[PDB]
């Protein structure tokens, strides 16, 4: 009895779309004025890439909380670096994710490496979604 | 940085992005998994973005073709199935392009617009992995 999930995006004029999520939150998308938009909200691709970053970020946070070392984590960010063709169909050719951490004291690197590998290789939180003509790459960076 | 974005964890299960376009995006989860339910889920943003990708194609092309002044309403509905066990994968994805036009809908042009977005630009299928081909349909309402 597989779950059927539904969402809807409504055009609200010009190039703007509004979604009310199942989680009951607003999402707006817009584009540049040059292509008919009002630059009043993020671009659709921006939401795609942001969502992908969120999928893996949530994994890592959850896992490190679980592994009881998140209390040492002062900062965490994800950076995505991509290449994508210009001619239609525009496809991702490279996707690289940086997981960048600031810990208080020596970082729990074995735990961090495990959380990231879990997200990337077991959960496949990015690769299970995003088509890319190379394997998604990632790295782990510690900042002081 | 060209073709580069970043998401910052700001506590609990919440992340903030400042887009290249200079807008805010927030993501969060349910309280049961450590979030504050104060923003959409990451996956909701993925699928929102995908619907917007094709939605803006459709709107741009209909405007180009000079029939958008006839269009009272336009929405995209996505229906999807995804497995539950890791690795979670999309198994079925169907998009409805749902239009309300004054008078007789410009059906040839709408089909062309949707076909271009789905089949030429591959605005969804270029991006989203699914175990079955992404399907779609056009619906007219009154």
């Amino acid at each position: 009895h597989h779950h059927h999930h539904h969402m809807q995006a409504r055009w609200i004029g010009n190039m703007m779309f509004h979604v009310r999520t199942d989680s009951n939150h607003d999402v707006l998308m817009d584009t540049k004025e040059e292509v008919g938009g009002k630059d009043a909200a993020p671009r659709p691709l921006e939401l795609v890439l942001t969502g992908l970053m969120g999928c893996t970020g949530m994994d890592v946070v959850s896992i490190l909380r679980k592994m009881k070392v998140i209390d040492q984590m002062k900062d965490f960010r994800i950076e995505i670096e991509y290449e994508r063709t210009e001619e239609h169909p525009r496809i991702f050719t490279k996707v690289h994710l940086k997981y960048i951490f600031k810990f208080d004291g020596e970082p729990p690197k074995d735990k961090v490496e495990k959380a990231v590998q879990l997200s990337q290789e077991k959960y496949c939180s990015v690769s299970a979604i995003l088509k890319c003509s190379s394997k998604v790459t990632y790295e782990i960076v510690y900042e002081n």
